[PDB]
């Protein structure tokens, strides 16, 4: 029916129909596009208390809970989405990850190489495609395909 992921679901709000992938936790309106050895990803990361190492170079000691970096990763996707921001410039400046040096980029990379979240995400996004927040034991995760 819909490519892999991707279900159909109801708008509580609106009531029109929209599309939810529950590998990636993306959503939109519009219904999705119609596997590599490998892809290319960038990533935002947003650390919290629960993380394996609850540090990174914005801040020695990383104290917000995981509800307030889940907070802090929807208001990046809504920025992000409504244009005011681009991901490399949140990734850039915001990701407590040390890849925020190249705007989030992580290069290529195979299956069994990532955390298993973040690596079933990276490849069910197509490629152009943004992840909605995903977990692993590192933190939350903004994920753009790339390649
Ligand atoms: C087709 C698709 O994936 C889209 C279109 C707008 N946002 C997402
Ligand atoms: C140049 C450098 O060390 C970094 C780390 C994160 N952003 C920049
Ligand atoms: C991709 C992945 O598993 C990562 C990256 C930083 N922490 C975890």
């Amino acid at each position: 029916k819909l490519p892999p992921g991707w279900e159909k679901a109801m708008s509580r709000s609106s009531g029109r129909v929209y599309y939810f992938n529950h590998i990636t936790n993306a959503s939109q309106w519009e219904r999705p596009s119609g596997e590599p050895a490998r892809v290319r990803c960038s990533h935002l990361l947003v650390k919290h208390s629960q993380s394996r190492r609850p540090s990174s170079w914005r801040q020695e000691k990383i104290t917000r809970t995981k509800e307030e970096a889940l907070e802090l990763i929807n208001g990046y996707i809504q920025k992000i989405k409504s244009g005011e921001e681009d991901f490399e410039s949140l990734a850039s400046q915001f990701s407590d990850c040390s890849s925020a040096k190249a705007r989030g980029d992580l290069g290529a990379f195979s299956r069994g190489q990532m955390q298993k979240p973040f690596e079933d995400a990276s490849f069910a996004l197509r490629t152009g495609e943004m992840s909605g927040p995903v977990f692993t034991d590192s933190g939350i995760h903004i994920i753009l395909r790339t390649e």
